[PDB]
């Protein structure tokens, strides 16, 4: 029984793609590219904070990236501990979404500490999606709703867009604009439910080259789209 | 509790499944100086032509976005024009070798539209050719929510456990099922998905064109397919 008849973007979703190709093209080891991820992201938060943007959700590690080599996966998961150094004494408030229990317990602790030391910052809110996927987010929300029903807390007739939204890890307000660096035109199992009405902007610029002028261009393209539609 | 480390993706030089957002009909009629709904009167024939072109190329499924949850907010004279025009699906396809199904909330439509849809499905259910799925009163939120309700009702009746809830279970309860679209084509200039497929597009390749849908023909479709053929799909690995 169905029946069908949340100028400057508030929330930006960021897919931080193209770091290996950047390094290989410069004659560098692949890992040199990955070392630019956290510092560039910090730089983008400072630029965005000054433009009036309020939320950034950034894709750092997907649930499919476990298919890469053991060497590359081990390097990346060790490298993400620098989140604490780069952000713990900044003006940014930091959260992580994703399945934290699959990560090394040392990373779990840096994450827990980064969230703790920055929780009171009133500026920009940076959400880092680490071991995250849209399938995972929808499935964990479904399991939560199933447990509430089995405990007598809701009826099937109470399941609606609002209820489901409150069980997801990324909630309303959803991204107004998605920026994906690195040339590819696909969402790669990022924020599936949350991107239903988001504007998609794809640039060929590789993530370690994405700078203030490139961000400004994406925002101008976004403002042009709204005069039109 | 969660665990995503150890190991299920429904994707394939030729896309097996193409999703299609048909946009730009009213702008088309204005430039051509015709009545506001004449662009809409081209949807179904153009759709039949696209199925014919695609079937020759080797494409197996087309899912076409005909009427969203948000199109209920268009003017009620424009809503009636469309829903009565969709009744022409029967003349166009019941002849063909095309198999036709409709996804979406069918119980909210005119009973005349409900019977016409049932009759088209039954008549073509045996056809062996390309599978055309028409999303009518559909949306991505709707599909995920109705799948969730069906999973809750099973858990409440002891037919499954919370630990059985995984991507393949969810896949089997959604109205748009595996295999998912390899390529999405959106005509009409916009670069977004507007609550069409959500779950199904996780690794779909996107192709956006400014061409308005009534101008979208054989050469444009082959342009979209050649563009898709140049892409490199990595699915998170290397
Ligand atoms: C954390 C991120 C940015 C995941 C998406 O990038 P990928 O490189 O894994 O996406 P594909 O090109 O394989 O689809
Ligand atoms: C998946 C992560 C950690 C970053 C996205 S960039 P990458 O490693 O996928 O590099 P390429 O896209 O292969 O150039
Ligand atoms: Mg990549
Ligand atoms: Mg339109």
């Amino acid at each position: 029984s169905c029946s069908l008849n949340c100028l400057m973007p508030k929330h930006i979703a960021l897919i931080m793609d193209g770091n290996r190709r950047w390094a290989k093209d410069k004659g560098l080891e692949v890992y040199e590219g990955h070392k630019h991820i956290i510092p560039k992201l910090k730089e983008i938060c400072d630029i965005s904070s000054k433009l009036g943007i309020q939320i950034i959700t950034a894709f750092a590690f997907s649930t499919e990236n476990w298919k890469r080599s053991k060497e590359e996966v081990d390097f990346l998961l060790q490298m993400f501990e620098e989140i604490y150094d780069e952000f713990s004494r900044s003006g940014v408030r930091v959260s992580i979404i994703g399945c934290k229990s699959d990560l090394p317990m040392t990373l779990q602790k840096c994450i827990a500490l980064t969230e703790e030391t920055t929780k009171g910052n009133k500026g920009l809110h940076l959400v880092i999606a680490l071991n995250y996927g849209g399938y995972y987010d929808i499935l964990q929300a479904t399991k939560s709703i199933v447990n509430k029903a089995m405990n007598g807390l809701l009826d099937v007739e109470d399941i609606n867009k609002n209820l489901f939204d409150q069980e997801l890890e990324s909630k309303c307000p959803n991204p107004d604009l998605l920026i994906r660096t690195g040339g590819e035109q696909r969402v790669s199992n990022f924020l599936l439910w949350q991107l239903a009405y988001t504007e998609f902007y794809f640039t060929n610029t590789l993530f370690p080259d994405f700078g203030e002028e490139d961000l400004k261009e994406a925002i101008m393209n976004f403002q042009q789209r709204h005069r039109r539609f």
